[PDB]
């Protein structure tokens, strides 16, 4: 039995699944920690106690408790990101697809979902690992981690809610993979972590954090990086937001112990109903409970670690999509709709910029406005919409990433940078939204290989080229087999487009805007 | 006798001069003030006292004492701007060209020379009025005014050295036209003042200043406006620079009366030798002794007079040249030369920005750099050369002028704006300098009409259309006889190119950059 595997914590029984005219083994819902319920809510995870008997790993697990998006109910485009199982605090499980026949000690890839640290699930259709596992002969793992207040409530100095527990969830699944993946045909010495949005930030946080470094080999970051402005907060802002969650729910605030005790008595969705209330500003692309810069998981500030080379030195493959900003504008900024072209007045432009840079003084806002307005044609709806689209994507994803890539490449052992700009032929979102945050994932996970999902043949070919770059990179530290994706170097700053056309190599991704965002604006905000 | 005219201060005898194979009358070297010599150095001008007999006005006067440029000795391109007569403090004279036969009561144009308030002459070949006078049938006057410390040494509170006496020279020459021009066939109700660079700034200071307003009808400003960053200083900075002039010359600094007395015993060129020493910073396009905002010639700050409409309401015609900055970079910035393409390293670009905006803090300098650098291609010597060129132009001439024209047009009675971008066929400066500060003047004064100067036919036609637009505007407030130069309006902000090609109307001259210079950079420098 291929399907019956003994792990360090007990036996597990998977299920044989179909993929593209063949089959593979899937092991769904394997527990890697004790359920973090009751008194364990907000605590570091504990390893799962060994169980007797056979764990039924034939079906997907619960998803962690999270804010459910109801903006477009029944709309496929938004529903595909929402949980597709029952939500429960009992949600620390992982999932594994193993090629049939079982390999000997093959390359392992562990997927870390995004969703702004406030949402996500391991079980979504677009994260189905069976296509990538099959086509590339890797052992594919998806983990899960607490999100929202559950994962990231931070009262620094309490051991009861220390912060960063969702990251430590991640770290325990990786520890689990290190310990057990050899029984499924993986090499624990050849594991790649990869993920998107807060998942890509997560990946980079494990590159940084000393307790996480030795649990993987190399890394892929899609549309996220550790240093994103939404991806972390100071101990003092986490403490303020935690206390404010308390005040929103009429908690006793006299000490950490009484606050924590009161928050532990509330049902999950009571916390989620006030979660957004703790944000200190009106905004877009900001999340309430995120990683905290604590001196433990992160021993010093991210920038100082990045300048000093205090981070895992290995190979990384990362990149961005063309219009990262668009869905955040749709969901939170005035003048945008999924049923129109979303031409934006000048008034709505200016309000969108305040939302996008909520921490900027007036001089700050003026700077952004200035950098992104065509003053010959400032009442042009299309230019205002697209200029605000670039603000949001440059500020939140692209420029944070180009900073990370430049800092990392100084010490690293090799960097491959992409720019994903294919708009899929079957997209249900409107044209104006372009190449959307998250929409490279379907290609990574091989979904265009499924004829019933109505992708073009050229899209199947692109997904295959992407899968092979990613799996090759995972296996060898180099996405190219022995036409060529070059190494990004400090000197030449090369990157490739990723679309259906023949591969073009460019240099200096978004340098002009990235200088503004990485060098001038911070300098101005620090001076004023 | 057409040549013998009796004026309010005595009789004058002019001379018949050949022009384009006809003739006209010239009255050269007419005194309009007492010689501002000895104990009148630094004081307000006084009116010329009447003379007996007949003043011989057959030859040009002396030029005012000034720093003579010796950077390119005998090179025609720089010597055309230097004094071509003896320098003397006894320099307050004016020149008049009258059509023959004498007209009855025709349009007058009075020219005010530039040269940064530290130089210039009424007598240059390029300012010879006979072509414009003859072709357009106008009475053409050129005045003179003290420059440098002789005209702008300001010790506010003293009546011996109040500041702005060069402006009052100009104004006395205007009062003399108002009183005497009817005798030469001009109408004093129909006078236009025009000037270039500091001349143009001059013209606009007369529009602003209550004491000058009633001595002209309308105005033409060429590459200068009153609010230029070099065109004025506070009474504090004026005082500081006058004291420093004293210190550079070992003067008793114990009182105004003692400092002034010492500066009056110095020979003129000893002031001139240390003139540049008093500037606060290393700079380009900055000049030591300039108009002061005194509370008398200018009752309040230029900006509040402009905002409140406290100025003469009339018709204006004004404009700028394509490459105003270029000769300033040649004379004073690193990597520039008249004999090469002046491809500028990034280091010489940076050191050029600091000279170009000598007041800026580091944040300021950063902003400028960022606005004018292509970060894809930052070591491109040509893009750096041209970027710095535009900096110098935009900051010192174009954006000050575009501020002025927008504030003026809210109250004025008609504005016409031009962008002169014709590089002359027979230019002696290199191509990199483009369309140079001062090089429209030859068109305006009709020099291309002289075959021996070896302009093309099309440059001849251009000079004729230009003279005709200026003289038609002088005559009627509208450059067009009713292809049409449209009015500049607050809404549509139209202007035309002036070159050898058919008219193009465009909108919003240099708005993208003028937004940075007039709105953002000043907020940035105000916070920090
Ligand atoms: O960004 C916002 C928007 C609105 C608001 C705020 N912030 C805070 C202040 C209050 C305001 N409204 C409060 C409720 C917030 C609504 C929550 C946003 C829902 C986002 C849905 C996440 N889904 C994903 C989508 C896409 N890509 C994703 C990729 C990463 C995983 C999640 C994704 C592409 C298109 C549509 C959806
Ligand atoms: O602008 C500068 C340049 C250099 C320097 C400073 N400032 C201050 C710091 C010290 C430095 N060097 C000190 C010597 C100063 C020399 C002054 C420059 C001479 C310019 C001569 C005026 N000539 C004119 C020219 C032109 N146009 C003019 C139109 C306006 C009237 C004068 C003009 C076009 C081309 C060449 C010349
Ligand atoms: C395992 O669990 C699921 C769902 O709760 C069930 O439907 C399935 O048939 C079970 N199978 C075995 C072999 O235990
Ligand atoms: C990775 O490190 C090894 C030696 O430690 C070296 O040979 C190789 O060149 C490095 N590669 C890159 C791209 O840094
Ligand atoms: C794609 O195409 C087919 C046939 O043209 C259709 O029946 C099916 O509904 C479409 N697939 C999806 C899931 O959109
Ligand atoms: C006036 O001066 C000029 C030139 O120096 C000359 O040709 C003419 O003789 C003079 N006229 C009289 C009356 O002196
Ligand atoms: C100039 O003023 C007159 C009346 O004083 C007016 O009717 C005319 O339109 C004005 N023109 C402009 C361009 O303001």
């Amino acid at each position: 039995s291929e399907l019956l595997v003994n792990t360090k914590s007990g036996k597990v029984m998977g299920t044989r699944v179909p993929v593209l005219s063949s089959h593979i083994s899937a092991f769904l819902g394997i527990p890697f920690a004790e359920p973090p319920v009751g008194n364990m809510r907000f605590r570091r995870p504990e390893p799962k106690k060994p169980w007797s008997g056979v764990w039924n790993a034939s079906t997907y697990p619960n998803n962690c408790q999270q804010y459910v998006d109801e903006q477009f109910p029944g709309f496929s485009g938004s529903e595909m990101w929402n949980p597709n199982r029952e939500m429960s605090e009992d949600c620390l499980y992982l999932n594994i697809w193993v090629p049939s026949p079982r390999p000997k000690s093959t390359t392992v890839m562990v997927w870390i979902y995004g969703g702004g640290f406030y949402s996500g699930s391991s079980t979504l259709d677009v994260y189905n690992g069976k296509y990538l596992a099959y086509t590339e002969e890797v052992v594919l793992v998806s983990l899960s981690y607490r999100v929202g207040a559950f994962g990231f409530l931070a009262l620094h100095g309490s051991q009861e809610a220390p912060g960063n527990v969702g990251l430590l969830d991640q770290r325990m699944a990786l520890q689990w993979v290190h310990d057990n993946i050899q029984f499924f045909g993986g090499d624990p010495k050849t594991v790649t972590i990869f993920g998107e949005s807060a998942g890509g930030a997560s990946v980079g946080m494990h590159i940084l954090s000393p307790g996480s470094r030795d649990l993987f080999r190399r890394a892929i970051l899609q549309s996220g990086s550790p240093n994103c402005p939404w991806a972390s907060v100071s101990v003092a802002e986490g403490r303020r937001r935690a206390v404010e969650l308390g005040r929103n729910l009429n908690c006793n605030l006299n000490s950490d112990e009484e606050l924590i005790h009161c928050l532990r008595e509330k049902k999950p969705q009571e916390l989620i109903d006030v979660e957004w209330n703790v944000l200190p500003f009106d905004s877009i692309f900001r999340f309430s409970f995120v990683p905290v810069i604590d001196g433990e998981f992160f021993p010093t500030s991210l920038e100082s670690m990045l300048n000093s080379g205090n981070f895992k030195k290995t190979q990384i493959l990362l990149g961005v999509n063309k219009d990262e900003g668009s869905f955040f504008l749709l969901y939170g900024a005035p003048g945008f709709s999924k049923d129109s072209e979303s031409k934006i007045s000048r008034e709505d432009f200016m309000s969108g910029v305040k939302l996008s840079v909520p921490h900027a003084n007036d001089l700050g806002l003026d700077a952004v406005t200035l950098q992104y307005t065509d003053w010959m044609d400032d009442n042009n709806g299309i230019k205002n919409r697209d200029g605000l689209d670039d603000i949001v994507g440059d500020h939140n994803v692209i420029c944070p990433l180009m900073h990370f890539v430049n800092k990392y490449t100084k010490f690293g052992n090799g960097t491959y940078l992409y720019f994903f700009n294919h708009r899929a032929s079957n997209l249900v979102w409107p044209e104006w939204m372009g190449v959307i945050h998250g929409y490279e994932i379907e290609f990574v996970f091989g979904l265009p290989l499924v004829k019933e999902l109505n992708y073009t043949a050229e899209e199947e070919a692109l997904s295959r080229r992407i899968m092979h770059y990613w799996a090759t990179f995972a296996k060898t530290g180099n996405p190219n087999e022995p036409s060529k994706w070059p190494l990004f170097t400090t000197k030449e700053q090369k990157f490739i487009d990723l679309n259906t056309e023949p591969m073009k190599v460019h240099q200096r991704l978004r340098v002009q805007m990235c200088v503004f965002w990485n060098q001038f604006l911070p300098k101005l905000l620090n001076a004023t």
